[PDB]
């Protein structure tokens, strides 16, 4: 029993962390095969900052204007280029440690662990959610770019987001491995901002079938919906539209408890509509939207890794 | 900024999950230089689960009643021994992943990082507290027994817990790595039941902390408290009592802040009065109790 945030564990992707300086900027690199990647950001001073040309800048840098630490060995740049908005250091030594790994662009509501590093160390582990407005809520201090985020779907680790920056609400833009950044943003210092966000329905319906099974039910009753309905309530209430797909992909859940996906979201309709009353639903007093349908199936059934 | 339940970087504590068999029964266990640790009711049969003797079911077994795999390997078993709660099995083996490591036992409201496991293999990392009665709120499914509980301060990875089994209330209870039991269980299927769970006092106002820190301050009101008054007021909320201890622990926070931590039981105390009123801290509408001072420090700035 039980239901927590639970990370993938981070081992694999440990042993691909490595500390990159150019300059007086240290950040983190991901490291697989004979390639570091990291943010193209590294290579500014923070007057470059504010309108950078990376071609130009990349230029005057040498191999050796490019310091790769793995833990406490050097590593000796051979070539450096850039792809979209993260750089590509080829080194002369592929990293033996190197998992089998994909990189894969996601979609917003899904979720993946974060492994947090400063200085190329590993320092913390967490679940986020690619938040509808293209976000994520992290936990980064200085030091913290090039950070990367994953899922581990059977032994293959897909690499999926890696931190780049920090916006004025305290929330995190990022790209994909290939560079291509999650949102409307880009790598400079000019006056950028999260849109306004929405809550992610399918999560939360996933999360009520999770609290229901395990023994929370308050919140179930005996009417049903249509999707008509319910999406103009869910619009009432800045919810992302419920789509066909959605109750198909909860089509294992509805099953497993018995209640069909518009049954629980009548649940969830009246919940919007007049509040919890007072009780919690798997210990929070809000509706919880970061657990994806297969990561509720995955830790309501034991999926190691 | 920001503020999450972070969990520490599990690498460590995967390289040293192993699964030990006897007779049906598997589990995890922790492999450590040439020693492997799990829950010693791994040697408990079907009809002997009320009152086992372990002292007598241990005897009757020999080394290779007990099969460890350490991924596709098979270990082999050269000893056995049994300290209080947990069996001690000696390998023909030293584990090259071993860290750094120590055993340290814990206090209620301590928290640490969980690696799930099952069959061996990790399955998840989430973080945890030691709640004041002596049970962990996890997520622990059939065969996830052996599951241990770590931080990792520094290099070294300090062990404070291993699962052992799920009370009725679904709540999870087990022993530091020294075999010993927090809280009054018994691994016995015998009648057990948690006491009454209590709120983190101390963590509560870390985390109020972290909150002024990250940028939030619509809680804090202009009043104080004197540390008795305060205790009487919180009590009445199941709340655990704030003990001078914990006010010296504060101390850092509260300096960095600038808001005496008598200051901050006084918002506190407020909150317990008023709910909400529809607004959040942290992202969270609960008060969070699973953060401590320390835990505070280390991911805030
Ligand atoms: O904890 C559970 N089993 C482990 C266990 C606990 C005590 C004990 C033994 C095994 C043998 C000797 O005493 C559990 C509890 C509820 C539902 C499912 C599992
Ligand atoms: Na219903």
């Amino acid at each position: 029993s039980g239901f927590r945030k639970m990370a993938f564990p981070s081992g694999k992707v440990e042993g691909c962390m490595v500390q990159v300086t150019c300059g007086t900027t240290t950040l983190n690199g991901l490291w697989l095969d004979d390639v570091v990647y990291c943010p193209r950001h590294v290579i500014c001073t923070s007057e470059d900052m504010l309108n950078p040309n990376y071609e130009d800048l990349l230029i005057r840098k040498s191999n050796h204007n490019f310091l790769v630490q793995a833990g406490n060995v050097q590593l000796r740049v051979i070539g450096h280029s850039m792809q979209n908005c993260v750089l590509k250091l080829k080194v002369d030594t592929a990293n033996p440690k190197t998992p089998k790994y994909k990189f894969v662009r996601i979609q917003p509501g899904q979720t993946f662990s974060v492994l947090a590093c400063y200085n190329g160390s590993p320092s913390g582990v967490y679940q986020c959610a690619m938040r509808p407005n293209f976000t994520i809520k992290g936990s980064f201090l200085n030091g913290s770019c090039g950070s990367v985020g994953f899922n581990i779907d059977y032994d293959c680790v897909s690499f999926c987001y890696m931190h780049h920056m920090e916006l004025p609400t305290g929330v995190h833009a990022g790209t994909d491995l290939e560079g291509n950044f999650y949102g409307p943003f880009v790598d400079r210092q000019t006056a950028q901002a999260a849109g306004t966000d929405t809550t992610i329905t399918v999560n939360v319906l996933a999360w009520l079938y999770a609290a229901v099974i395990n023994g929370d039910r308050w919140f179930l009753n005996r009417f049903t919906t249509t999707l008509n309905d319910f999406n103009l309530v869910a619009m009432k209430y800045n919810y992302e539209p419920l789509t066909q797909d959605h109750v198909d992909i909860l089509g294992p859940l509805s099953a497993q408890t018995g209640i069909a996906v518009l049954d629980m979201c009548a649940s969830l309709k009246e919940l919007l509509q007049n509040g919890m009353n007072g009780r919690t639903i798997l210990g929070s007093a809000l509706l919880e939207d970061e657990f994806t349908p297969f990561d509720v199936v995955r830790q309501c059934s034991g999926v190691t890794f």
